[PDB]
């Protein structure tokens, strides 16, 4: 009861402090890799202080995708996504993404990405970072308990989600906020605290505007907003696909390479810096976002850590920048084409995200909370209309990606399918009956290793349901029954439209299949589930 | 996949909308039937204005408890625990909540007790009146659907909460954060656009501070603050179950007039004018607090529409500002006492509540937002604490009025209890089979009315599950089997610890009970929920 809390109290503190310490020497090595960079090329004479700068760019690229390569290759691309599918009820097949060996590949990896000059964020790597320090603090005695508890696991490293991307933003309850609406598929209200003081705990380390209601105005460009949030999750995947379908196994560092250098001279013309300037209310300025905005979708592709919403915060004030001067024309000097950039930034991120969170995000940094209302309006309509094209930028890039994620539904499966047509039959499935011997046992066993239920059935077989490990490893430490584990079972008519349902909700490994009482069946996990695998 | 959207929009606006429509006009009856009041008062002599004001204080808050009595005495009390109940899964059971004559009891029994003067909010009665006025959408033919849909009732009743909600704070974001954090047992991340939706709509109608980072002494006012709501709720139970137990069976007006006499006397030397009085930085104020923390505790007990959250914001507030006086002399000028009425106001209803989001609420109304992060951080500390000692005012006023909530336990069931302990053995339940003739089925379904699923079994009963209404009585209309409902299904052995878990989650009425294949017993959804029912 009061073990209890201070246990948990205890975890979610040293996670949160430990999180965002990791997170703060992350972007302080950022900040230091930059600058060597920069010292570099103003050592050397002005026209090869250019090209010194860029070929530092491209090595800095090439050094990132090299960390991934050497340590972890489970570590490129954002880890969101990668996370989605844990928290989506598959841990046991997803856990070689949180190994510590992987956390290096992430830290090193956004280092150097960033660093050599990639249009890359780090709210994705950043969360993925978190999770590993969660499930690190896992193997600490008091702790693993945390880990055992599937109810209490979903919550804690939902927390580590929270502090990762809170951390992210420098706006705890945007963070948290933002972590409910997009790694969870629903959310038990109990982790919400969890996640709140966790967040709390690597702000208080991290501690170590006025937009007038001319608000049809706003909604115009939230719509737009999310017509263009849309069509880059659409150029995500389309550029992406392209590579894999064509050109296909290109290979790291020449693929890498390539965007590094073409990136550092298609900017030839033209971080943090920019955005402050454009919400300052005060051609060249219309390439721009229209070039950012194909650069970072390119980029967020490579095989390498590479988070999304810092740049897409970019690409947003930019369209709002452009849409808040094609408006001080056309209805007069009393429109302030800074505050279009705000929503425009705000809009865009929920157009992409289709986190409503955004909102609250810009209001936390430097937004004042003058009003929400034009704000959340715009960028409600965003998500409205960007939902009516797209599937959410990180749904799309767990599609993209093959990777298990429960709510979506296999390609190939409809739901009206009963699940007598997707059930594997359980003759060649494994199967135990009370009448055989210690003998017998023994021979399932170890030709079904890894296997941890055991399908209980009488002869003309009749359901109930055995554990393997704790109970018959330890049943046969002497030379059966009863049981200890209660199985979903399903009648052989039930359709995945409710077989799916179980899956998300119940988040089972196994779904028993009933046909008259017998059993005939098992469903797996895989059977239904858009899961890649692999 | 359009009209599907564009119904949903179409929905959520004419219910957000016509819901701060309708509270507008009830804020609108209150302030007209108080000045009434006080029209009264100063017509007479001083003397007599005085009694004339209290006289026709009582005469209200009778009023107010005889409109629950003649039209529904379903209307009592605050509403949201009474919501609560039927988004956990007790729609069927506490329908009639909802029905048109309900929302009359409310609005005008609500109008009533704050106009006679009692120290009663309108957050609860709120929320109640929304989903009322969702439920009448729902008869509309476009809408009607959106009932039916038991996943997307569950959402759509959810948003009639938020607009409910939002609109008692005037604090969109901060009314459907409210929203999440209290009625929701989970919560669908989906339902979240649909809240906001719904919240800024009547947002749209209803528009036609500093708190310096001396936090520490802020989370030592937010340790106490929880322990004080924890007496609150304690308060609010045991004054209530001293009246039932003993004493009970007192009816009505006698009760509700001696509250409303007692409370307009027992303030003789002294509600959003002191809150902005205290807010501001510049004996007495030792007894109002305490005054009003039993008044209040008292009056949410009544048999009468009432609200705590505008009164609990008042207790804590003047809390917060003895505690923001006695730390004025202790470490000096330095200190504002002011901006500790505002950490003071939102830990108590924190306290009570249990809502993270009362931090936000405060924010969103006159606070600027300087920093949420003392503010956030005393929010939480208030619960964790309070969520020691206490359950939440709603949850406990859940079991203090007998409601139907599955979350909570039975007070009698273990959850070591095995399934065949509570279950019902399947000979006095009704029950089917393929070989019962036309003649036979027509005695069970009119011997069994209301009954709408029927378990069917070959003899020596094994498992399926045939529909009652829909196919039974339409396969009759021509003079069995095959089936169309899949009952979740478990094992005998099987335990509490694990039926609660399925009632929670799945949300079904029954589950049924396996017995080596055989269906032996039906386990109601009566028999492990806390539900009084009745
Ligand atoms: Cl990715
Ligand atoms: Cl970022
Ligand atoms: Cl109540
Ligand atoms: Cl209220």
């Amino acid at each position: 009861s009061l073990m209890y809390l201070l246990r948990l109290v205890c975890f979610l503190t040293l996670l949160g402090v430990t999180a965002a310490l990791f997170i703060f020497a992350v972007d302080l090595a950022v900040h230091g890799l930059e600058e060597l960079r920069m010292k570099i090329s103003r050592l050397a004479g002005r026209f090869a202080g250019y090209i010194l700068y860029v070929v530092s760019g491209v090595a800095l690229c090439l050094l990132s995708t090299f960390w991934c390569a050497v340590l972890s290759t489970e570590a490129e691309g954002s880890g969101l996504p990668q996370m989605k599918s844990i928290l989506s009820g598959f841990y046991d097949k997803m856990r070689s993404a949180l190994e510590l060996r992987v956390l290096f590949a992430k830290a090193l990896g956004l280092i150097c990405a960033i660093g050599g000059g990639l249009p890359v964020g780090w709210e994705g790597p950043n969360v993925h970072i978190a999770c590993i320090i969660a499930h690190q603090f896992y193997r600490l005695g008091v702790f693993k308990e945390l880990c055992t508890d599937r109810a209490l696991r979903l919550q804690t490293l939902a927390a580590a989600c929270a502090v990762g991307l809170a951390s992210s933003f420098g706006a705890p309850l945007g963070g948290v906020l933002y972590s409910i609406e997009t790694i969870a598929s629903f959310y038990l209200v109990q982790a919400f605290w969890k996640g709140v003081l966790s967040a709390l705990s690597g702000a208080i380390v991290y501690e170590l505007d006025v937009s007038r209601t001319q608000t049809l105005l706003y909604a115009i460009l939230g719509a737009l907003m999310g017509v263009l949030g849309a069509l880059f999750i659409r150029c995500v995947r389309s550029i992406y696909e392209l590579r894999m379908r064509h050109y296909p196994g290109t290979n790291r560092y020449f693929l890498v390479g390539v965007v590094a250098l073409f990136a550092s001279a298609l900017q030839y013309p033209f971080p943090r810096a920019t955005i402050n300037d454009l919400f300052k209310a005060v051609t060249e300025l219309i390439l721009m976002p229209i070039i950012k905005f194909i650069l970072v979708a390119l980029s967020i592709g490579l095989p390498l850590p590479a988070g999304v919403f810092v740049p897409s915060f970019l690409i947003g004030a930019g369209f709002g920048r452009l849409y808040g001067e094609l408006m001080r024309v056309v209805f007069g000097n009393a429109i302030v084409p800074g505050s279009y950039a705000v929503v425009g930034a705000a809009a865009f991120t929920a157009g992409v995200t289709r986190a409503l969170s955004c909102a609250v995000i810009i209001f936390e940094v430097t937004g004042q909370i003058r009003h929400l209302v034009p704000v959340l309006i715009s960028v409600l309509l965003a998500v409205i209309v960007g939902n009516a094209f797209n599937r959410s930028l990180y749904e799309t890039l767990v599609l993209m990606k093959h990777l298990p994620y429960m709510p979506i539904l296999r390609r190939d499966r409809s739901p009206e399918m009963t699940a007598r047509e997707i059930m594997h039959p359980i003759e060649g499935e494994p199967h135990l009956f009370p009448d055989s011997e210690p003998q017998h046992i023994k021979g399932i066993l170890e030709k079904f290793p890894n296997r941890l239920v055991f399908p209980v059935i009488d002869a003309n077989g009749y359901l109930l349901g055995a554990i393997s490990r704790k109970e018959i490893v330890d049943r046969l430490q002497h030379v059966v029954v009863p049981c200890d584990v209660s199985p979903i079972v399903v009648t052989s008519y039930s359709l995945v439209r409710q077989l799916h349902f179980l899956f998300v909700m119940l988040m089972p490994s196994m779904i028993y299949v009933t046909e008259r009482g017998k059993l005939v069946g098992i469903v797996e996990r895989e059977d239904v589930a858009y899961g890649y695998s692999n």
